[PDB]
């Protein structure tokens, strides 16, 4: 099932916004937004690109040089330089996933919606830029760029987040359209938040509040994202029951579970009970408490249900800006 | 010569920035923005997603719906329409094209600024959607939008700029690549620009001076995306000078010669010297000012060598913001 890839214009388009598909569907690929058929897509696009605009040098970054510096312990360094590795390599594998994603979506208000999510992961990427250059030094700057080449761990979350959509990349069909799809959403549902989790604990006894600020931003965003690509896979399911045969729900409960042991391995490498405010088994509940309200909002039992209640409930008042 | 897409993690990507390509390099594909090989990416990046944002919502549309409804010429609403239908019509395509390009793209901070470049041309499919709304009603709105469905002319226009994209999509060769960047090129160096000129005249009689402001924001944008198809060129052109055979470079004469002409035979159909301040012939030493201004600025002798000076030098002070 080989997912063509739009011709630039096309003069036998549906003029009628009503027939639209988020895939394969049959568009003049003018944006038409006179009419749009997932309002959703459109106030998501507003959202993103100009309600929640920002700019990431226009946050002061006066103190956390000095923390860093003396302030912090070897442990919180570790950490920080781990989070923030990872978190640089996420928003690169994003910036160019989106790509993917938008060149296949057949529905412009989605397709402007992607473009905006593109456009704030670019946006992120400046702000770790900025995190680096203000905090550290340049050769550690580069280091925690480049930390993957030192840290199996983190080397092994970046080829395995890589393969789920190189298949799609390499294989465009139908199949492996869904699974990074999922993928996406499992990324953003889940992969930012042991590290958001860590800034907000730093920042909730007084450290790199700064980079913390930075934080709160892109955290923002990724809700938003999370919501998108949420719209997405929930009308997908209705537009094309076909690409959810019970092998994919299958996969789709046990990839949402993996996911969910490896952030909770690598929020446990990061901090390992050094970190005052957080342990191995409040990341646990964090992790699995995500992962139910991320799998049930795209039509799925809870996976933990034994977990009901989130367990870091104070980051909800904390991260509002 | 088939330009592979880059896989989304490269382990064996070279850590040295100075070894980056725009093309057929070796990155990791992590956007290590601590060290930037092209200055010129990273500073048009921060002038296009920070600098010069903008909110076309934030215009105001108080006038120009009644100027439109009483004051404008039958022949100034044929123009409004077939301006505004074509210009719907680009940025369309160029939301679409502009993730083809960053996909191919190896060096991060041009990826950057083609994001950045993407997420402005969503923001004009905004505007134009804004401008719609507020000056016309419905179902006219509608009929602008698919105007291409009546005007063979507009319909001509349309499926020729789909050419020299869908080349290098169906077959992504260097050939294919070096004739749609030089195409991405001449659509945003000449073919909003009779489109502009026009708008900045019914501006300087104090006609639909709303939708001129929304206008002066899309030609700031503009010329940004200009000056970082310039620097793709000419980077180009030093790092991969097999591309630029003399078949290419003869070609890429042809085609701005072409170019040059169409969008006056636009100008032209869509004013029809029925336009005070505008007429046939300011038009053709316009595109041909022009059209020299841009083929010399990425190597090549002027065009049109009897034209030397701007007809419509008054443009530049009048769009400034
Ligand atoms: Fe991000
Ligand atoms: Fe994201
Ligand atoms: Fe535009
Ligand atoms: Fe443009």
């Amino acid at each position: 099932n080989e997912l063509v890839r739009k011709l630039i214009f096309n003069p036998q388009g549906d003029r009628e916004a009503s027939k639209r598909k988020i895939i394969k569907g049959n568009p003049t690929n003018i944006f038409e937004l006179n009419e749009i058929k997932y309002s959703w897509a459109f106030d998501l696009y507003k959202l993103m690109g100009f309600t929640n605009f920002w700019i990431p040098e226009e946050i002061q970054m006066l103190e956390d040089r000095k923390q860093y510096e003396t302030v912090l312990s070897d442990y919180e360094k570790r950490a920080y330089e781990l989070v923030l590795s990872f978190l640089i390599a996420l928003d690169s594998f994003q910036v160019d996933m989106l790509k993917e994603f938008g060149r296949m979506i057949t529905a412009p208000e989605v397709e402007m919606a992607i473009t905006a999510q593109e456009f704030q992961e670019s946006v992120h990427a400046y702000s770790y830029q900025f995190i680096l250059e203000s905090v550290v030094d340049p050769v550690k700057a580069d280091e925690i760029y480049n930390y993957w080449r030192e840290d199996e761990r983190l080397l092994e979350r970046n080829k395995v987040i890589a393969e789920l959509y190189n298949e799609f990349i390499r294989k465009p069909n139908e199949e492996n359209f869904i699974k990074a799809t999922i993928g996406n959403y499992i990324l953003e549902s889940l992969y930012f938040y042991s590290g958001f989790a860590f800034f907000y604990t730093l920042g909730r006894q007084g450290k790199m509040r700064n980079t913390v600020q930075q934080i709160k931003y892109i955290n923002r965003d990724e809700l938003c994202h999370v919501t998108l690509f949420r719209n997405i896979i929930n009308t997908l399911r209705k537009e094309n029951p076909e690409l959810f045969t019970p092998e994919i729900e299958k996969w789709i409960v046990e990839y949402f579970k993996y996911a969910v042991n490896e952030e909770i391995k690598w929020g446990q490498y990061v901090t390992q009970n050094q970190i005052l405010g957080i342990n191995d088994v409040l990341i646990e509940r964090y992790i699995k408490y995500l992962g139910n309200l991320r799998i049930t909002q795209i039509g799925f039992d809870p996976i933990y249900p034994e977990v009901t209640e989130n367990p870091l409930k104070w980051i909800d008042e904390f991260r509002k800006i």
